[PDB]
């Protein structure tokens, strides 16, 4: 419904400033679909290398951010920072960041409202473990996650929003969800956002799918309605990302 | 105090900006410093580039956190090579606030410790037991218990790259500094449980520095006793004062 393509690639922890030129030297050379919205999200430390050099029409995302403007947290970055380096974006809720690293669904909401607060537009991951699906809690464990922040910001935060469906077990693992499994999860969401929150957020939120996610099943994911594109991990490192930022052509 | 080179270290924490930041740099690289002390300032992630390339080279810059691995699956992490690969030679690890807030266990930190000496870091490891710890007798226990985590994963010589930072929690941005024999007593059992568990070099060549409320007040004190071998300062590093601390012993 006028939801514009989204493509985002988390490169996660990878990269060197050799590599990373590589990678930029390419997404800067290459023929892009005129109506995707891309957004890389490089490590905090090449933020300003990729900022500085890479093609104006991608926006760059942080991987994460805290909670508070500025104070005594050793190994942490501020929203107020990334706005300073020209940063528009954010990661947020990661799959990786929820589990190994503990971050709790208010901690991810605390996160997403700062953010927000503060000039930062945030790419939201939610997504369910293999033992939550085979345990047929695939819909509450998402909706639980997305209620957290629904709770906290107001109806036109949502249009800084993007929210990633990411299943754990889709993960880096080479099991992609087929386009049916994904369709269904999507569709619930959006219809959870039109009880909760308004039938606007639904129709006009970006919903992208990521988990293993490559240049050969992105096209059939693509064509399902509520499917509006991609965060993608390990394919983002490589030229084929090109192909999946093209996935809605021919 | 025995040949150990006085070691001043700034924990900028989460503070700054392009501006604010270039401020500090120029009162650095403008100040009057004793060539005796080795100085090494901390910036966040996102700064590091910027405060490595405009800094006076005679002051080290180190990262506040790393992670474990070479490279992976880690959103919002920084590796060890990346640091190595960005010209940052020191990393601090253990800092209490990621142990407190971020749930950063010994052995965790031990793991970021041994791979950081491994790939070519100096690491600032610090240790420090809370008020409830000491209420109930245990400020020994906790700190030694802390150190083995390290001793029992690094090399002898690896030594040669750490320096300890005593941090007491009840200190850190409290304006509740350690008195002189206070900080001296927790040191010299520190030098001893090195003496006693590496080696009686690793001992006498350990720089052991504290951290918690120091300032340009009551560095000079601080310096004077024969174990403590510079400071982890963390609110008046942002602060012209951070020059008297350095020149603390002159």
């Amino acid at each position: 419904m006028a939801r514009k393509f989204f493509v985002g690639g988390n490169w996660k922890m990878n990269g060197t400033i050799e590599s990373i030129k590589s990678l930029v030297e390419t997404l800067n050379n290459a023929e892009l679909d005129d109506n995707t919205e891309v957004v890389v999200a490089p490590p905090a430390i090449y933020l300003p290398l990729v900022r500085q050099s890479l093609r104006k029409d991608i926006q760059v995302a942080a991987q994460n951010c805290y909670t508070k403007a500025s104070g005594a947290f050793t190994g942490e970055i501020s929203a107020e920072m990334l706005k300073d380096l020209g940063i528009p974006w954010v990661i947020l809720g990661h799959s990786e960041r929820r589990q190994i690293f503990g971050e709790s669904d208010e901690f991810v909401a605390e996160k997403t409202k700062y953010a927000l607060d503060n000039g930062l537009k945030v790419i939201l991951c939610i997504g369910e473990t293999l033992e939550e699906r085979e345990a047929g809690k695939t819909m509450d464990v998402v909706t639980r996650q997305l209620k957290a922040i629904a709770d906290k910001i107001s109806e036109s935060d949502w249009s800084k929003v993007v929210i990633a469906y990411e299943p754990v077990w889709a993960i880096g693992t080479g099991k992609v969800a087929t386009p049916e499994q994904a369709q269904e999860v999507h569709a619930e969401i959006r219809k959870w956002l039109a009880e909760n929150v308004s039938a606007e957020v639904a129709e006009s939120t970006r919903i992208i799918y990521g988990g293993s996610v490559n240049g050969g099943n992105c096209k059939e994911l693509a064509k399902q309605p509520d499917i509006d594109g991609f965060l993608v991990g390990g394919a983002s490192l490589k030229p084929e990302f090109v192909d999946i930022i093209n996935a809605r052509q021919k």
